[PDB]
């Protein structure tokens, strides 16, 4: 029985479609102005491809909002849904996010970032649509992909973590704070949602996930523009 | 009721397998010869990787027709259809055309033009399977993407549109006519369709996205691989 | 009728897990060592993100044996089987290898080899969820895919099968002997299958291309690691 707030919901993903959405338009538009808060031509003229990311993350995630919006709104399941298979539109946007942020500070082993996120989100759409004693197999295979891969974006962030002024450092260390706080968030909701132990309903789980892609796209992605600004201000405006 | 000329949709899918394909076997027969009409060993002896492309998409939306053929020939819905799903097809190759577009001119954004594309055709896949008044407002979601891609491409393309010889002006000219002229109408005949106000029928939506997908893919394509030919041989056979 | 040793097919796969992912984690580990067997700093300090190609591949494919077991120790079709539509598996670890094999060579035209395994599979993905005559044309429509691309990709091997030091060319060798005489074989199943002529059961379909896997991943995966750091050790440890 899915009986619950269809509207709620809807009205939700719309108020988080506008603002992820126009935080990405934002995003953008302050990445094609300079170098960071003092303009300037970006010497060939136009900026880096994989400066990119952080805004995009955002319009694709806004427009996955819409889309459920138009799902809830309804007041079912919709043919082109995005919520009746869960966590399908996180194995698009959050193997983005680890790329983003492996180019923001040149992480090494980007490739194997992407695929322990694209493949610890399919792990976990497997674990969803499962309605057997295998559904939480699946969650084992899908958190035996991420440990890993968290513990050493970790330690190369650590790395990391040692060269940059502390100017763009905070900027640094709100990102992480999104990153390893609100990450590991998804997997801990889904023990305790309804498919788990069953504390958190249905409806509940929807509205959680709405403001935590507001803090993992938009805010991290703000977190992350910014702290771009701050590091091209330092290295290429100050030559320090 | 789909009680249409099944046969015949087959034959004009095979008869657009054949172009398109044909096309694309020659272009990629032509790139791997030289600069341009000179044979010339291309330096290293291989061509790029971004000037091939346009052939490739060819080949996938050639086979893609061939089995669109097969589900038109069955005579009703195959399980591997091409058709009951719209749109599905474009989801692929009409991000790989504006990506080819972007490389050809060293056009910025390419990443942007990328997503741009690919969630405006997702958006338009979304609104052809939801038989709810929201299937125009993922159409009105779909056009809000891309319309401001479509008028930042056309920007873009004024800028580039300077430097070129006339010589190869002319082969950008008509490139530009069937980028602006012909992917608007994909849009324009979804309104009309028997989705929207109904004028057009199903079974000659088939056959117009048959020349359409034959001018935006193998013409289109004809149009790009001849502009760089007389591109290259202004510049790195000529030396101008 | 499917009535088959599902807990057999089921411990396949979990120990075909086991082995791949396995490999997949050696393979890993010996890349971020050195160049070769002697450890060295690898200049910057981080190995190219085109040399964990392999590793990632068979974890991959490790994963996805593991999903695979789990629909077989179900006792049948779980919603996320990775089983019921054949083929499907291989969409994504096939390219790969074939663009993990271009780049250890350098092979040119790693697009053109990239699509036209991605299209095979997806032309054989066709063919299995097809109960019809057409099933034999999309396999058609697949082979004529492959079978440029094989020949294609012979010729280049051997222009390369002329520089290498003896030492590193049997590794070349014996990757060779796995990608013609056992990519060559999953077509030559189909056509003897229960699909087609009838010889193998289903049943004994799972275990050959279980076996097979271990070949084209792990085994073919070690065969690649192996050749790049003899490879390595004659070029950036000896100068030669
Ligand atoms: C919009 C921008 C998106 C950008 C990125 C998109 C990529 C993500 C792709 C999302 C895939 C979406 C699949 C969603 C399937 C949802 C199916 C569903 O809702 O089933 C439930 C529902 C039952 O509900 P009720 O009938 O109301 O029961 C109550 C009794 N009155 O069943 C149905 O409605 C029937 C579903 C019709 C068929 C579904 C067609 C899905 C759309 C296909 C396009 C996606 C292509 C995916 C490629 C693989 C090809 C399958
Ligand atoms: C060939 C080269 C292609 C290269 C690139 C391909 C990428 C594009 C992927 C295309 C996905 C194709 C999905 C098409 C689904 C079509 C479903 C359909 O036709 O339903 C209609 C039809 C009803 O018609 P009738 O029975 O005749 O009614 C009349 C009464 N006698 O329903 C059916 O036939 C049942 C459908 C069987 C299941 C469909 C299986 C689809 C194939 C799955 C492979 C695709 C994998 C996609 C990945 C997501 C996993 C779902
Ligand atoms: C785990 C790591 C994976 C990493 C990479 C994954 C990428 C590959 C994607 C795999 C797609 C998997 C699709 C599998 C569909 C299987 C459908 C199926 O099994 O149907 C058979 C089965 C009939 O069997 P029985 O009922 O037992 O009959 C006997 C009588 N008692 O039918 C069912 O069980 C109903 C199926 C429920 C719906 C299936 C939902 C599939 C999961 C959707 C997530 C995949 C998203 C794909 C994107 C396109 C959106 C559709
Ligand atoms: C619907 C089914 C679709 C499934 C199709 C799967 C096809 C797989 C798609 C591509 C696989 C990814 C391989 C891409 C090649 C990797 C890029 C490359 O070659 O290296 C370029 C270069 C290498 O570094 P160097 O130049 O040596 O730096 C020296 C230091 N100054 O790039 C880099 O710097 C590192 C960053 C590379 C990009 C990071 C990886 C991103 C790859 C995206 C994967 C897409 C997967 C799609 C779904 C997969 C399903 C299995
Ligand atoms: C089935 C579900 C699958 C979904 C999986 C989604 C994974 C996403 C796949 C990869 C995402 C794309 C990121 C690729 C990295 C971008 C390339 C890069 O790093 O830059 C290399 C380099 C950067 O430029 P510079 O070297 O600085 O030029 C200086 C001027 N002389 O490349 C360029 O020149 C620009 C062109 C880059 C390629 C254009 C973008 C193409 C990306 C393909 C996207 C594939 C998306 C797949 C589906 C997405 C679903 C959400
Ligand atoms: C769910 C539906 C998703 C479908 C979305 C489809 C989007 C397509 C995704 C990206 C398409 C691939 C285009 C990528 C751009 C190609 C890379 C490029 O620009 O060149 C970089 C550079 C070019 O060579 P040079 O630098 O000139 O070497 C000089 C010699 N010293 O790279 C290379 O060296 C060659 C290797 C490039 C990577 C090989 C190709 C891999 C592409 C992966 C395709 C992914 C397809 C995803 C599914 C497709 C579905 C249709
Ligand atoms: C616990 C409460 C959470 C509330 C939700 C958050 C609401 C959004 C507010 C911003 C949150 C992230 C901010 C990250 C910190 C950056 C703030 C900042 O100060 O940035 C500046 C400058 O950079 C910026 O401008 C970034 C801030 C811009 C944020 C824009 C807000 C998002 C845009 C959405 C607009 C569209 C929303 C649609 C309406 C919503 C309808 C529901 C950096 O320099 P300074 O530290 O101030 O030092 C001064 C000298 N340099
Ligand atoms: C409104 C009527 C539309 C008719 C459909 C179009 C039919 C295809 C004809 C070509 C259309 C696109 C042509 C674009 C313009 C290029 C023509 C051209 O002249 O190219 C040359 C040279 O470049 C070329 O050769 C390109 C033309 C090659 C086109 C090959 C046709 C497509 C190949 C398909 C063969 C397989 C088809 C299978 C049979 C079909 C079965 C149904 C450029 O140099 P010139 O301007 O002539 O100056 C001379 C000094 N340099
Ligand atoms: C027909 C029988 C097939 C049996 C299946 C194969 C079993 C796996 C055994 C390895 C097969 C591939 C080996 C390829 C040849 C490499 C062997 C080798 O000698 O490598 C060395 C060194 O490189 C290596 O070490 C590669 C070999 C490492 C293979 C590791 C085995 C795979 C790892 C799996 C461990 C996890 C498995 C989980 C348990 C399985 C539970 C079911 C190269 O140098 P040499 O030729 O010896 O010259 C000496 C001076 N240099
Ligand atoms: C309470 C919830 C929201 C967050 C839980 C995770 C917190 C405690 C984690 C995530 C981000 C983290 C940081 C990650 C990186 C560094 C750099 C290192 O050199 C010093 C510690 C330090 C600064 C961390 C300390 C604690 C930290 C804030
Ligand atoms: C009638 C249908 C087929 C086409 C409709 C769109 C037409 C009118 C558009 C698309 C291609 C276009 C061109 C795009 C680029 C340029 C370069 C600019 O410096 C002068 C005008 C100019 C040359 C355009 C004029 C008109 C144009 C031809
Ligand atoms: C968002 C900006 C860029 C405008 C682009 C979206 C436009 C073109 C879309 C959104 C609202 C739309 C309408 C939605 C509903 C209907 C009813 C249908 O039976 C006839 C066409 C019709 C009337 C549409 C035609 C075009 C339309 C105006
Ligand atoms: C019997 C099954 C397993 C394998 C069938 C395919 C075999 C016969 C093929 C695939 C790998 C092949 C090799 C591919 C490349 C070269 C380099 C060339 O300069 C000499 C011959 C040579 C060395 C081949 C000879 C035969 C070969 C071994
Ligand atoms: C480990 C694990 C999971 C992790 C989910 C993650 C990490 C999601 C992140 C979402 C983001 C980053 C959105 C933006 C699942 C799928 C819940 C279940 C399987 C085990
Ligand atoms: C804006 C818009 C659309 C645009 C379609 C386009 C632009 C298709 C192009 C096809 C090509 C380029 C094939 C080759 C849809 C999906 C009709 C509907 C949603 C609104
Ligand atoms: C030509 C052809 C095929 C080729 C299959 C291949 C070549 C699979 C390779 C698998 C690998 C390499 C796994 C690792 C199919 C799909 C059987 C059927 C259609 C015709």
């Amino acid at each position: 029985i899915n009986d619950m707030d269809y509207p709620l919901l809807g009205s939700i993903c719309a108020v988080c479609c506008v603002f992820v959405a126009g935080s990405g338009i934002w995003m953008l538009y302050r990445l094609d102005l300079g170098m960071g808060y003092s303009c300037k031509p970006y010497k060939s003229g136009r900026a880096p491809e994989v400066n990119s990311l952080s805004g995009i993350i955002c319009l694709l995630c806004g427009t996955m909002y819409a889309a459920k919006s138009f799902d809830f709104f309804d007041g079912g399941g919709t043919p082109f849904s995005l919520n009746w298979y869960w966590y399908l539109d996180y194995v698009f946007t959050a193997p983005l996010l680890i790329l983003d942020f492996a180019f923001t500070l040149d992480l090494p082993h980007k490739i194997r970032y992407f695929f322990a996120v694209f493949l610890t989100l399919w792990c976990g759409v497997a674990a969803f649509v499962t309605p057997s004693a295998y559904r939480f197999a699946y969650y084992a295979l899908g958190c035996c992909w991420f440990t890993p891969f968290a513990l050493s974006l970790m330690r190369h962030v650590k790395e990391r973590y040692l060269v940059y002024p502390p100017k763009c450092q905070r900027w640094l260390f709100w990102a992480c704070v999104i990153f390893f706080g609100f990450w590991p968030m998804f997997p801990i909701l889904f023990i305790f949602s309804w498919l788990g132990t069953g504390h958190i309903s249905q409806q509940a789980f929807y509205i959680i996930h709405a403001f935590l892609d507001l803090t993992c796209k938009s805010i991290f992605g703000i977190l992350m523009t910014v702290f771009r600004l701050e590091l091209e201000e330092h290295t290429e405006v100050q030559g320090l």
